[PDB]
């Protein structure tokens, strides 16, 4: 099984095998449904480790295999990186970056302000959030790559703190297409040619990354708030959208609704948003907008 990426083809024997007796795994990370996630270490260098369970179908093993080629194919600062795998043991193993901050949907609902920590997140920290996963996103669209699933869930964060990098951290729906069910369709963050024609592209993931930035902004709330995926899809074929999250300054949403745009063509690439982004971290009445502090 070959995989295919930028001008080059790859294979199983081109993914980096790390010695199994130089891993050891720390402890559990909320493993997922399909699969365990460990923080672990190689002989020292932190990784997280994705495990195959070796009760599994052969197609869940080229699955996995497929994961392992196009996560080691991306070399990007907003991209995890992956550090090599362990196929030659049972349960096989892939290691990555480990991302100390974890995931973007946790940071945002735990980092909230708060009346104990008034002062947690800021404006341009949530737009320096939004230009580092555009600026992942860009890559992806330069290099021709759909992601289909662009999502809080599926970004990750360097460190809690200050100094964080967000990066794109799976490709578990793009790894579906290259080899199901309605309700396991990520609807809500899916433009109306995306659910209705089955039609993908790099504006696909635009409008995806419309409904991250209001993850981002809203601090972490499911999009389209008391609306199931049917309602949404109802909702966002009528015309509907998205109000603006609680407090959120006017140039942020207007993002937003470009990202939104009924048709493809009408809606911007990642060379556009991130210049729109980069505007936004320029404007004193953006990033000096105080976030809501719940009680
Ligand atoms: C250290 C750390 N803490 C995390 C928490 C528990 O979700 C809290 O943010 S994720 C995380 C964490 C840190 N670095 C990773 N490379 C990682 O990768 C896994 C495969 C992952 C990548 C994603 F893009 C999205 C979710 C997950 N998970 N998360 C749990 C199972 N798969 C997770």
């Amino acid at each position: 099984p070959n995989y295919c990426f930028a001008g080059k083809t790859s294979s199983i024997s081109d993914l980096k095998e790390v010695p199994r007796k130089n891993i050891t795994l720390i402890r559990g990370l909320g493993h997922g449904a399909f699969g365990e996630v460990y923080e672990g270490q190689v002989s020292p260098l932190q990784v997280a480790v994705k495990t195959l369970p070796e009760v599994c179908s052969e197609q869940d093993e080229l699955d996995f295999l497929m994961e392992a080629l196009i996560i080691s194919k991306f070399n990007h600062q907003n991209i995890v990186r992956c550090i090599g795998v362990s196929l030659q043991s049972l349960p096989r193993f892939i290691l990555m970056e480990l991302m100390a901050g974890g995931d973007l949907k946790s940071f945002l609902r735990e980092t909230r302000p708060r009346p104990s920590q008034p002062s947690s997140l800021a404006m341009l920290d949530l737009l320096h959030v939004a230009r580092d996963i555009a600026c992942g996103c860009q890559y992806l669209e330069e290099n021709h790559f759909i992601h289909r699933d662009i999502a809080a869930r599926n970004c990750l964060l360097t460190c809690p703190g200050p100094g964080r990098v967000a990066k794109i951290g799976d490709f578990g729906m793009a790894r579906d297409i290259y080899r199901g069910g309605c309700a396991m369709l990520p609807v809500k963050w899916m433009p109306p040619e995306a659910f209705m024609e089955g039609i993908f592209t790099s504006k696909t993931d635009t409008w995806s990354f419309g409904v991250l930035l209001w993850e981002i902004f809203s601090l972490g709330y499911m999009p389209y708030p008391s609306k199931s995926n049917q309602e949404v899809l109802e909702f966002v074929t009528s015309g509907g959208r998205m109000d603006p999250p609680k407090n959120c300054p006017g140039p942020v949403y207007r993002i937003m609704t470009q990202c939104w745009q009924h048709q493809p063509e009408d809606r911007p690439n990642f060379a556009i948003i991130l210049e729109r982004i980069e505007y936004c971290t320029q404007d004193p009445d953006v990033i000096n907008t105080a976030l809501p502090i719940e009680y």
